[PDB]
């Protein structure tokens, strides 16, 4: 009991919140400083695989300063009776703000315009944009991030529709989201943003079939989880012009090995920057350290 | 003003609005220099887009011409020198392109906070740079809006939904009018050290030329992000480069330049600078509206 190890670049608040003692290092190999301590606090870079869990028998708790636990093997943790804790609310506003920024960039081609300007060109006829006022935005997944995207985009005069099998049409109405059966959403949207968890039913939620049901020239945003938008189906939709543009923060493989999507003229992307703000990092670091201190 | 000639192709509603206003309308397209002169002989009004060139020779030959209407705000195909000499009034559409300029502004703020254009360029170069693009959350930040007209108010209400504190200044707009859209007015000197973000929405005049300069950048909070989607010259381009070079300005988003396109590439080429080729009014929606807005302005005169 009580002794923590930080193996990733975290906010200094995570350290000052003590609890008792903390040892902090960065960019360690699988071989690392392999002496770990009873506690382990990670972000995304440090891999908490089966081997490191087995090599550190003294380790009692693994904590992640962020959403989800993709870099932590849950099966190997439950094997040695190690509890896994994360910060599901620490990134909410930053992921929502980034999603909103992506919609803006898609409607006005801001990254492409910046690239063209840097290429020494002044081509204003090429970049004929779209006004968001009066356009329909479809929000798939009406949790915390989906709700924050909605209220922000409502200020732009966007019609906010969507679907969530957990959030009732009455509850989504109270935050201005008109809920319709999923099949009725696709033909009405000018823009689609996904905020569903990664699940068997949501894997390829946007596929060749659902893209065919979309309004020709639809714009798609994925700042949630890699795989919700079928990457193969998205490319085919961009090549045909069924999808006029796409904004991607997340990918099925990180970094993406397949470059066809990233290299597309109508595709704007970010290297998983959803939670990459000093505010979300400080919140995630604070929320993980306090639940580690909470131990009695 | 009795007879109006629409020399270019816009929306069919423009002719209808002029007709409802009791004006005689003649709609033609792709007229030659000689044919444009003959048609204008009994015209007091002319409605143009970009294709029809209203040169000095045209203006001087159309002696009955009194008003020249333009499909948008800016300059291109009309000789202002000849129009000023003959006392002809030139009309533009600011409130018809306003909304799209306000949306671009908001887009530029989100782009500055998270470096989306830069992150995209990095990704297109096959790079995966997580540490390089550590961004800022807009929630709780202070946005300074210098110019509180139609664009200024539209930016304000949109950025207020992001939990941004909207403060500003406009000598023409009353404190009461700005308070109605949640913008607290304070004098210029008090604005500079409070802002995390600054956006300008004023016309270009001597009182607004170099509004953001070396003196005002020094008064600004270190790491300020500036947006200019209004007119080239409001932000002193020389002063802005110095602020980016020292870090006094963390980043800038420029849709406009003192010279368009700019010859000096130092601003555009800067890593912390986001730019567009004057796209503020470049949406299918704003272009489809300007024609309708000229007709309304011509009728608002009669
Ligand atoms: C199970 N599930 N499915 C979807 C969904 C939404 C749109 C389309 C398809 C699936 C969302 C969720 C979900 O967990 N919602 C939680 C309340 C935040
Ligand atoms: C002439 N003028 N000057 C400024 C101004 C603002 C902040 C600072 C300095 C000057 C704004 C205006 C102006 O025309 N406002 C109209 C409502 C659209």
């Amino acid at each position: 009991l009580r002794k923590v190890l930080i193996s990733d670049s975290l906010d200094p608040c995570c350290r000052k919140i003590l609890g008792l003692q903390v040892v902090e290092k960065q960019n360690l190999s699988k071989e690392e400083l392999i002496a770990e301590c009873e506690g382990l606090i990670v972000r995304s870079a440090t891999k908490v695989t089966a081997d490191v869990i087995n090599a550190a028998e003294k380790l009692q708790v693994v904590g992640r300063a962020g959403t989800g636990v993709d870099n932590v093997d849950l099966e190997a943790a439950t094997r040695k009776g190690i509890l896994v804790m994360n910060t599901p609310n620490g990134n909410s506003l930053s992921a929502a703000e980034l999603t909103c920024g992506m919609i803006m960039c898609l409607a006005r081609q801001i990254p492409q315009a910046t690239a063209s300007m840097k290429d020494g060109k002044w081509e204003r006829k090429k970049f004929m944009g779209t006004e968001l006022n009066g356009k329909t935005l479809g929000i798939l997944g009406l949790g915390r991030i989906g709700r924050e995207v909605a209220t922000r985009m409502q200020s732009f005069g966007m019609k906010t529709i969507g679907y969530d099998p957990i959030i009732s049409p009455e509850v989504s109405a109270s935050f201005g989201v008109q809920q319709l059966p999923l099949e009725e959403i696709w033909p009405l949207c000018d823009f689609i943003t996904v905020h569903t968890p990664l699940l068997p039913s949501t894997t390829g939620l946007l596929n060749d079939n659902t893209f065919a049901q979309c309004k020709k020239g639809v714009r798609v945003v994925n700042c949630a989880r890699g795989g919700i938008v079928d990457e193969g189906a998205l490319l085919r939709a961009l090549q045909s012009g069924q999808c006029a543009g796409a904004a991607l923060d997340v990918f099925t493989e990180e970094p993406p090995r397949d470059r066809a999507l990233v290299d597309h003229e109508n595709v704007i992307s970010c290297p998983h920057l959803g939670a990459s703000t000093k505010e979300a990092q400080s919140r995630c670091g604070e929320e993980i350290a306090v639940q580690f201190v909470d131990m009695v």
